[PDB]
């Protein structure tokens, strides 16, 4: 997803926790069900 | 929040894990940095 | 989690500014890499 990508991020689970909850960047172009962090986070 | 509790959710921090994760509504009207889980969730 | 919540708290990650650090409970019974807050510092 070449959107959460260019945020230096992947696609995760929607449930999964990013930290800090700022490198969590919401569904961005991930896939239904999934959203975009910030490599780095956890 | 009068959408989220509507929903027959509450607001928890924007990282709480909330499964199954279609009880997720996402923010609603909750507060920035949190989001609408539906009772009994997690 | 029920401690927390008894303590009038919430979880948050083990990142997030609580002050006073009175407010700020350690774990409590939150999650791994969480802590309990009092209602107001979140």
């Amino acid at each position: 997803y070449k959107q959460c990508h260019k945020k230096g991020g992947h696609c995760f689970p929607k449930e999964k926790i990013c930290l800090p909850p700022s490198s969590d960047f919401g569904k961005m172009d991930c896939r239904w069900r999934w959203k975009c962090c910030k490599k780095g986070s956890g």
